[PDB]
């Protein structure tokens, strides 16, 4: 391949591997056609070795992907473990990621925004029912599934940081823009860090900028805003948005974790029907 | 950055890796030698941004067998960590230069590592990446040598079973592979694997290039061999301790305290 992975003959036999559609650290995603059926799939190639000497490391993503199926979550079709790399065959999603879509159309209507939150809150409710926290919910990790109808669903991917919650966690991880206060505070966190992330994304969908923005002074500013957690809906940007939307986003972006909506409560809110 | 260039004369790279470089630096005012760790956060040739966990832990820990954090300068591009300098290189390099060590030198090194671990476990911190590459050789004036635990990238506070599958296969505990819940004692298993390598020069659980599942099944069953002629010289004491460190039963497996109370490290 372009990057220089030695593609196993087992893979090349079954699949024709196409162009790269997703790039990360120690992982690439490619288009690929199954030779028998002519059906299009996503091939995710994960490097186990760091390629920094023989610094062989272990992957956690596939433990999670095996035990989950949902319309609004990326689907693992099968896996090929090779000494060098882990190869995941997954359902292909052709509409790109939510980050790309937001940069293309600054804002979204409440109708389009609620539909996307309905999809994301559905994925999160399912994961949470299995005590799985994602810990990396962000636009770059939400894939746009385009229906023939013209309608668009979101599919959640990148379960790299996903784990099972059996009591409070303390690992400091995620993207600062989307990270919950209790992660920064290091007082312990669980499933509801995902609700916070979803609240931040919903806010961005409606106005085109995040609720907590850093400064050129320092990065401690962004973290100070998140810890304070005062959500503002400034004019003129939020003038023509409903109170209902503002209410829901508020309930998702509460520092008090017991008061912060669960995924069930988001889904029961009138703004998502 | 200017602010760092002012205080510190940054010398050569002494440690390299993914998203991180460690360089020798000297504080100009005091002529004091330090290690400068530069952690790039973006690492995506783009606007992508990620948070750093190592620093939360380093702030909490002070121990003679743990690398000491002196100060942190958070520039928007990268994070800078000034840390205690250890000039003796990593234990991996040390093992590759000296095939195997005497029992006395090995028990010495396990004393240092079990001391670090005991300290961390008393603060409910699991390290989760204990391996030769992450152990630094402190060279005393006497010419005696200590170990210092270096990288806390995967380190966290434990309040109930963890499930995240992480670490290096050679040193990974069976409960991590089994996905049944793990805690502090994954560090004891790692320490057992290292002790075994120190005495014979090879790991107790060895993989087939053809099948790495042979490695994991060995780990899962705790199939520890003490083969001849390699282990002919080594005492029953060393073999018995390693045995208690590499037990699959987490409840039976030695704590850091129990390792330290073992005659072989006394
Ligand atoms: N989500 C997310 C981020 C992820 C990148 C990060 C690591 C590999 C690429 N990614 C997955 C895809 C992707 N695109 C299209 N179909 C897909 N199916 C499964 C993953 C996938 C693209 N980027
Ligand atoms: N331990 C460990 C692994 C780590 C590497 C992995 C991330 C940066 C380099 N590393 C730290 C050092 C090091 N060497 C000498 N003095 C030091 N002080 C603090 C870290 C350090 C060398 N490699």
């Amino acid at each position: 391949s372009e990057e220089g992975f030695q593609i196993p003959a087992t893979i090349t036999e079954r699949y024709k591997v196409g162009r790269t559609i997703g790039d990360g650290n120690f992982a690439v995603v490619k288009e690929c056609v199954e030779r028998s059926t002519a059906r299009e799939y996503a091939l995710k190639i994960i490097k186990k070795s760091k390629c920094r000497g023989k610094e062989h490391m272990i992957q956690n993503e596939v433990s999670i992907l095996r035990r989950v199926k949902h319309p609004n979550i990326v689907l693992l079709i099968e896996e090929m473990d090779v000494p060098t790399e882990l190869y995941l065959v997954m359902e292909l999603v052709k509409g790109g990621d939510l980050f790309d879509a937001i940069t293309s159309t600054n804002k979204y209507t409440e109708r389009d925004a609620s539909g996307m939150l309905y999809n994301l809150a559905s994925a999160i409710k399912y994961l949470h029912s299995l005590n799985i926290v994602h810990r990396d919910i962000k636009p770059e990790n939400l894939l746009v599934y385009e229906h023939q109808d013209g309608s668009k669903s979101l599919k959640l991917g990148d379960f790299g940081l996903a784990t099972i919650v059996d009591g409070p966690l303390y690992t400091v991880c995620g993207t600062p823009t989307y990270v919950a206060p209790e992660i920064i505070a290091e007082t312990g966190y669980g499933l509801k860090v995902d609700i916070w992330a979803a609240g931040v994304i919903t806010y961005i969908l409606l106005c085109g900028f995040p609720p907590f923005r850093g400064s050129g002074d320092d990065q401690e500013v962004l973290f100070d805003q998140i810890l304070m957690g005062q959500v503002d809906f400034p004019s003129p940007y939020w003038d023509n948005v409903s109170d209902s939307a503002k209410e829901l986003i508020t309930m998702m972006l509460l520092v008090d974790v017991d008061q912060r909506f669960s995924a069930v409560q988001v889904l029961e809110h009138p703004w998502v029907n």
